[PDB]
């Protein structure tokens, strides 16, 4: 006897487990058990998981109902599972978006002149150097700070909580709380900040006082920062250091793009494609029956969708484990999902990852792993997959 197939499959993000194209194959949604003991269904197509995030029955608000099976507990307040419903119900959903851009003048520039100053300060240190820590995330903390509008030198102490507000715990985590409430006192404080008059903060502490948006609840602005700002940190600066794996460790390909940096962005969406980043599914709960392929899904269970399913399958993507810079459907991954939950990072989280990539292979073409890459150490019960060192040579 063994036990209900057992999610996630594997913490490490340089490889897909052979076992996701066995289960697309022979059982594209099936059961299986989460680090909490639910059961819930593991959907590994990319016509099913298309469809389940198509389909607003598949709630993400109702994934927080209290007694419901989870994926893992609630590091936030259960009412900010809702964020995005709640920022639209506020009628901030436009300027929120348009604040998160990569559009504004200079922030580009902003982008590039950081890179090249990290990549400057690695050299003069000699390698190895660390990636991940004193590139990509410290990269993607800097670009939050200057799209929220807040203190470059604040960024360090809001990016420490990340490492635990992104935990895919079975249980509660108290130190969550604790740096939670301890953020949004901070942002609370940005709002009343006579200085803080520019980027996303900016925007909302002007909304704040505006008569249109009188009622709207200071709880929701201070939340609005906190969280786009640790998903925007945690989501590029992860993207960034895994696709910087990926790039490595093709040299055909960084050499490629050194010669060519016009075919960047296309590297940069093949990249996002193949992209091992998410740890587990994207979770939603069943507010219907609803048949999704040979299951029909009952009201109240928890759906699972496996975005490396989706973006491995070759049904959609032939030839899935190879980067194609000519495919004929580039952008149809689910690498920022779909529907009405779509990433609305995902212009910011392309240019962070372009402009990073551009500039890495501009100051260290010959870079390289500076460690076997088994050696590479991959965070566990964690909402991304990412190595907690990333050393490189060059
Ligand atoms: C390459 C980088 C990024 C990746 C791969 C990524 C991926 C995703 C995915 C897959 C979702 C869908 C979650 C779901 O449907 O359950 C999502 C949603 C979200 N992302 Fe991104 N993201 C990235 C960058 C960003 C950035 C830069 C921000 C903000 C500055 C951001 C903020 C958000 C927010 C607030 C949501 C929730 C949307 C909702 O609930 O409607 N992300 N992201």
């Amino acid at each position: 006897a063994t036990v209900l197939l057992e999610v996630p499959f594997s913490a490490r993000g340089d490889r897909i487990p052979d076992a996701v194209a066995e289960l697309r194959t022979r059982e594209p949604i099936r059961k299986v058990r989460t680090i909490t003991g639910a059961e819930a269904w593991l959907v590994s197509s990319y016509a099913l998981c298309t469809q389940v995030l198509e389909d607003r029955r598949f709630s993400m608000k109702e994934t927080a109902a209290a007694g419901a099976p989870r994926l893992n507990a609630l590091t936030v307040p259960p009412e900010v599972v809702n964020n995005m419903g709640n920022i639209a119900d506020a009628g901030l959903r436009k300027a929120v978006m348009k604040a998160i851009t990569p559009k504004a003048p200079g922030l580009e520039q902003f982008l590039r002149d950081t890179a090249n100053s990290l990549l400057d300060n690695l050299i003069t240190e000699g390698a190895p150097a660390d990636l991940r820590n004193d590139f990509a995330d410290p990269l993607a903390t800097a670009l939050h700070c200057k799209v929220l509008g807040i203190p470059q030198e604040d960024g360090p102490k809001l990016f420490r909580s990340l490492s635990i507000a992104f935990m895919s715990s079975a249980d509660p985590i108290p130190a969550a709380k604790i740096n939670w409430d301890r953020d949004i006192e901070y942002m609370a404080g940005i709002l009343e900040n006579p200085n803080i008059t520019t980027g996303l903060m900016g925007e909302l502490s002007r909304l704040r006082k505006d008569p249109a948006y009188s009622h709207v609840s200071d709880e929701l602005f201070a939340t609005i920062g906190v969280t786009f700002f640790g998903a925007g940190v945690i989501s590029t600066g992860s993207f960034l250091t895994t696709a910087l794996i990926s790039l490595i460790q093709r040299p055909q390909l960084r050499n490629l793009l050194h010669e060519k940096p016009e075919l960047i962005p296309a590297g940069v969406e093949e990249l996002l494609r193949i992209n091992l980043s998410f740890a587990d599914g994207l979770p939603r709960l069943a507010t219907a029956d609803i048949q999704v392929g040979d299951v029909l899904v009952r009201k109240g269970e928890l759906v699972l969708v496996l975005l490396e399913g989706a973006n491995f399958d070759p049904e959609h993507f032939p030839n899935p484990g190879s980067i194609e810079l000519d495919r004929p459907n580039p952008t149809s991954h689910l690498a920022f999902g779909r529907g009405q939950h779509f990433c609305p990072g995902s212009a910011l989280g392309r240019r962070h990852a372009q402009i990073g990539i551009e500039a890495l292979l501009k100051k260290m073409p010959g870079v390289d792993l500076a460690v076997p890459i088994d050696q590479l150490v991959w965070r566990t019960r964690f909402q991304r997959r990412i190595p907690e060192r990333l050393p490189v040579l060059w």
